């Protein structure tokens, strides 16, 4: 009987050195699940709340609050549960919570226990978890979105782009995949030292030179794909993350590259890229309320390119709705701690996939050792993954996971390739 | 360990006592599974084949070939598999037949192998069927799209639709809708006994009367719906299956209601029941090949009410892809003995919802006391199932089943309802 | 330790859309195991109560009082009793309902319980439910009983008669039999297509056309039986459900094709049939307490044909009694929810066997997808089974059991063949 | 699984100190029976065959060769069936032996085996034997038919009737009829002391005096009921075994009380007996082929006592057959070691049950420690066991085991009383 029998918390550091929450369930069959809970930089607005300490310790960024929550009412609310009822689990969460952006008890709270109970329903049922949450028809491994030059609020640099990214689209395979990606990745630090350049990492193990805006980074990129015998576009694509909210002034316009720019001026730039470029996708172009700027945006170059919303959409099925409704974007940036439990993150899914929108599985900037993602990618076929350069094991270790999931795959494996961006 | 140990089969009855495939897969474990193949009556010319012994035995209708098949050849294919690798079962199903059309072995044989592997599968994962497949988010109950007034090839009688459907979008839960079903079905037996009509029962369990025409059966419809007590639309709207492959002449046009019609004459006709009915949806109401006409119905009336593709896509990834990139349909109907294996239906699914289409999960008017396709319904959450009138435990087994899967989910439950059909 | 930890209820519907109840028991090993009860339409005055709602709901027919009696009352009272002390158990129930009739928990509720209660017992031994029931010599295949040409109450016809059968007595198998009842009833639906009669289905699968009376339906039936190369008597003889009790005035006599007769008309009309046809078997040609007639009629023609109570006896050892010791039929009907326990149906059956009286298991005309009568009759060596046509899976699916027990038997299955009907 | 693993045998004692088999069979689950074969005095011409290994020791008696043949021809033939699979079992030692009257490897081996492996089944399923064997329905405790005056072939005396039974049929349960019925045994036993009559015992536990015939005896034996404090008839009737075999010369005729007499003249001489006692039960009361003897008798008395075959029927279908056919006899006794499998004796027991025969399970006058045939007389629901006087352990062992059924039953026990004999 895979009964919650236990729920225990732990504050533990992640890939910044800022502590977060890991939670343990122990089911009454003896199966024990750990699950560690990410924390982004560049926060959308609209995100659940992540509950911290406050005071000296640790710079106001203990996690004690949400570790004690998950102790003292947490736990006893869920043991007694079936961990298979997922739904059931995530709704008492969300209830004994009682607020629209879980600012009681911590979306890192809860997310840490909703996160567990999946894993160890997977474990009780014998099924590696993207089985256990993707049924027996998971196969499809992602194309690994890397951010192999950070930027933005990653780094201490002047670059306004957080996210420079290539995506291996032309690989046979996952494996090959990511070879493709790690052999670029060494190329662009070869040439970055040719150029006299920084190859200190940022958050995401992204080189972090302070280059002079979008078109030298890319030009880098460029040189660095060809310099690993790859060619930009039919092998190795770029996509991008603006994190445009990050550069946005309220009612304002976007401070970007020298100069106050309107929603239609970076349209007009980021249509400017298409044509000099093979850019695949471009995640958050514009701020995350400028709902206008996006419909115009995509109405203007979604035909082209995918258009991704992260914190305008911040994996909420409210704000992805409205988003549909509205022509805005075409694709859902998929965080599981942007809305706090698992149930609410496959709601988001399940309503882009059915609106016709792609998805797109994503770390934060504050990453674990946690490789949950690497198994979503595959459980809901997103066919696209975004967790880093492949440098820094918090980024590492999904991609390593993903190797695991295509071996254990065998035949019945298939990588998105190029079939993930149609346009 | 799910590894298979035995594959058993032999020949039973379907509802119309025509025989069919049942198959037996035994685990190392001591799982036990057992799954039912169905038989179409208005088959498209493009379905998996369905292998048939000929001669004088059951009209030339036995599945001893099937069922030898099963015992011969593919038993020891996949013997020592891990019934858990769906996909690959599958794939070795679909190489031992080596054919496009499963013409070697039979959809029947090498289906009933596939829907036994994931049943063992799941029970040996101790986890019901539509959660394994389905993953721990299956949550959807689907409207229930009630065949109550039956036609076409279902019966002998002149009446050219195949299908009158009740669809209780209004009702708050399944277990109401199923009683609004119910009542409706019993009102309309009520209806046409005051007319002097038949209640005699075609193969789906709908009353088989020799109405006038289309709009004769959708008045007596209507009538039951308000002699329940409920209103047409709000609670009970209405759905067709026009099957008009099967009044379609190859290259001529469409023999219905006493006249040829061309696909814009079809078009016509069905725009005006749209003015006049609270319909919610219409199946293949134009041939499985008239592409152009297809193309052109959607167009002229497509934004209005869901157009459900079956014998145009035959539950057929290729086919379906043709249609999604032709503009033709905003559904696919889902058939697993259409295409003749789990994986492929999946694979459809996942086309079919990317691509912003809408699914419902369909019996044959050959079904079994097989309750598969329910777990199915909530598994892909569909939100749509098509399973007969709630009449002829053939069809009545999976709404029990609905029931009982309702009844498990607890407060996790979600009926479909009105958000089934968004136009 | 197959003692009884739970006992759940739930409303579900039957093969007329009518809600019935569906019974679960757990016992402390694990074991789990679910029962539907079957609800007639020609209810015979003495049957058990039949416990329903009344009101709006499901026209007045919703069960959630004999799903509730279950869950509050019946539960409770049996949880901790062992599955394998059936009597016991039965006892119990029949002394928590304290009356004659089970006119305070239910007939439905009493019997839901009796039957997962035997089925959880035979799952506990690993026994098969015909080998639990039976012993170890439960080997013979019944007769199947097969209505294709339906009247009476169980269709909206002007046909007095409920049930014309055939009956493949000659066949060296029930699997062959199965077939050529099959192959018999798609010939029948070719004759009355010919002859332009509705093949509109009523409730036990049977063709309901409107035919002119008793020897026009036994004249298409002959011919359905040659035209499937099949001799009438030799290999398919015929059988009949009058069920005069329908038409039957109290006191009064047998209003029958257009007139008042008397028991001794009636039975003058009855050795008529058996000079021009060759019937093997009529149940219920006389009203249920027309005491005189039956014994006059058994007088007359049961050295000669098998003469079937069914309303007479009601499945109870007091009724069936009170017939023996007056020379009244020569066989027993079948009929667990006419009686309410397994126990007493095994008594009922134990007292026609151990007086010479033959004994057929049926089905009711509202039927689930339960097929434990299948195993009821195998049990008993019954030799006869009336279980509907060849179509609509209530009716299907016992047969379809029926074929998975002669398989499972092997060289020690025997078909029961024209050793059923010695006269 | 009750697959069968070993099968072995040897040589035992019988009450009487001749050799009989026991032979035990061990099932891969770790089940393991025993079962012993008893071996009549007074046996029929038409009995399965007894192996006997002649010569010198034991007085020819042992049974070494039916030993062997279980060790080295049925052990081979049987190994790797199901034990629950009696009939399979049990065609296969029939078809292994392959004659008519199982003179090849003997009845006694046979038996062994059909014995064993039937307990084996029961243990492993967890069901008291007469469960498994008669199922959740047997609850009948027999009438228990003591014989406590021996004559014929079960002493030395020239008493000429062999047995002289009483029977409790008024008594409340099982408990008290054993309990008067060692009552009368122990009174009878002070009767004949008075009266200087011998009280040594004949094989059966009887007292075997040298009175002067059936009266004296049925004179002698109603006293000892008065003197228990019991009413003849009402509390203990009587109940004769003539065993007319014995003194009935081929073609000839019954030499019997000083007289060489007709089947007319026994016929008479038995009527006058049921004008002067209270006699239930007459066995083999003419020579078993006197057809026409016993057709007569049958005609003369039969509505006004059971008339049992025995040495007529030897528990054998066709010849049990013959005697339904010719209106010979009521009842059967049920010996199974005249038969040589379970099978075949549940064959005719069916074949009893369903032609209105009563049955009555027997020992033999040679038995064994074996309480078997109380479980069997449970399981059939006889009603009627004979099994000896309530002396020799062979017979006590029966009734001690009758009395733990009953127990066991509880509420759910009913005892056959005055219900086992209408007439
Ligand atoms: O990308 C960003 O704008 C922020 C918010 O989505 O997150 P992170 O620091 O995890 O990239
Ligand atoms: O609907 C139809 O045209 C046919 C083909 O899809 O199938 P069925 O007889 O199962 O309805
Ligand atoms: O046959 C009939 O008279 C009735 C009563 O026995 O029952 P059913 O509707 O189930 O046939
Ligand atoms: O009663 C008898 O005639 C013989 C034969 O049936 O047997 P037993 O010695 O066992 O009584
Ligand atoms: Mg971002
Ligand atoms: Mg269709
Ligand atoms: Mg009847
Ligand atoms: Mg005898």
């Amino acid at each position: 009987m895979p009964i919650i029998e236990q729920v225990r918390a732990r504050e533990i550091l992640d890939s910044r050195g800022n502590p977060t929450v890991e939670v343990e369930v122990a089911l009454i069959d003896g199966t024990f699940a750990r699950a560690a809970v990410p924390s982004g930089a560049s926060t959308g607005e609209h995100e659940a709340v992540e509950l911290r300490d406050g005071g000296d310790r640790y710079g106001g960024k203990g996690v004690q609050k949400a570790v004690q929550a998950v102790l003292d009412e947490i736990g006893p609310a869920v043991i007694g549960l079936n961990a298979d009822d997922q739904r059931l689990v995530d709704q008492a969460l969300v209830d004994l919570d009682g607020t629209p952006d879980k600012s009681r008890l911590g979306g890192n709270a809860i997310l840490g226990v909703s996160l567990a109970v999946a894993k160890a329903a997977a474990d009780s049922a014998e099924l590696p978890l993207f089985r256990y949450v993707g049924g027996p028809n998971a196969h499809i491994l992602p194309v690994p979105m890397m951010n192999i030059l950070n930027g933005g609020a990653h780094a201490d640099t002047a670059v306004d782009i957080q996210e420079f990214m290539v995506a291996p689209i032309g690989a046979p395979s996952f494996v090959e995949a990511l070879r493709w990606g790690a052999e670029v990745y060494h190329a662009l630090k070869s040439v970055l030292k040719k150029e006299g350049l920084s190859t200190g990492l940022g958050d995401e193990g992204g080189f972090a030179p302070d280059v002079a805006g979008t078109t030298a980074a890319l030009d880098l990129i460029s040189r660095a794909i060809e310099s690993a015998g790859l060619r930009p576009g039919a092998d190795v694509a770029l996509a991008l993350d603006a994190a445009a909210t990050e550069f946005f002034t309220d009612g304002t316009g976007y401070v970007f590259e020298g100069t106050t720019r309107t929603a239609d001026q970076m349209t007009e730039f980021y249509a400017g890229l298409l044509g000099a470029y093979p850019l695949v996708s471009i995640e958050d172009p514009l701020s995350e309320d400028d709902w206008d700027g996006w419909a115009a945006l995509t109405a203007s170059i979604g035909d082209r390119v995918q258009i991704v919303g992260d914190d305008i959409f911040v994996t909420n099925p409210e704000r992805l709705e409205e988003g549909i409704e509205r022509g805005v974007a075409n694709a859902l940036l998929v965080k599981v701690n942007q809305i706090g439990t698992l149930t609410e993150t496959l709601d988001a899914v399940t309503l882009a996939h059915h609106g016709g929108y792609r998805t797109m599985i994503s770390h934060r900037s504050g990453e674990t050792e946690d490789t949950m993602i690497a198994d979503l990618a595959v459980a809901i076929g997103s066919g696209q993954i975004k967790t880093g350069a492949p440098a820094r094991s918090e980024r590492v270790a999904k991609y390593n996971q993903l190797l695991r999931i295509e071996e254990a795959l065998g035949d019945a494996a298939r990588y998105a390739g190029d079939l993930a961006f149609p346009r």
